[PDB]
């Protein structure tokens, strides 16, 4: 594949997790295409990195839900460890860095999925990077 695998990864990457977390896919996430309004790819790109990470963060290495019954616990610190490395992807994809979430609308983890999944297979067929 000429394009790059690494999309190929984060949608997988990304999957894998909708299949694990589904049932602590309710902590309400706070969505962001409400200020879709008016961006561009990479504003885009980058928006998701800041969500990802508040994520994240909230959830840090705390096993709150994200785990809590089987192949979790082990893998707990694995899933940050991939997550920030998702991150890392978005940045190279991005560069700007420096990107502001207006709030509106409280999704779900997997809503948040499921929408950027969208936007993936969306601009699936714009493979440049």
């Amino acid at each position: 594949h000429k394009c790059d695998i690494t999309l190929q990864e984060i949608i997988k990457t990304l999957n894998s997790l909708t299949e694990q977390k589904t049932l602590c896919t309710e902590l309400t996430v706070t969505d962001i295409f409400a200020a879709s309004k008016n961006t561009t790819e990479k504003e885009t790109f980058c928006r998701a990195a800041t969500v990802l990470r508040q994520f994240y963060s909230h959830h840090e290495k705390d096993t709150r839900c994200l785990g809590a019954t089987a192949q979790q616990f082990h893998r707990h610190k694995q899933l940050i460890r991939f997550l920030k490395r998702l991150d890392r992807n978005l940045w190279g994809l991005a560069g700007l860095n420096s990107c502001p979430v207006k709030e509106a609308n409280q999704s779900t983890l997997e809503n948040f999925l499921e929408r950027l999944k969208t936007i993936m297979r969306e601009k699936y067929s714009k493979c440049s990077s």
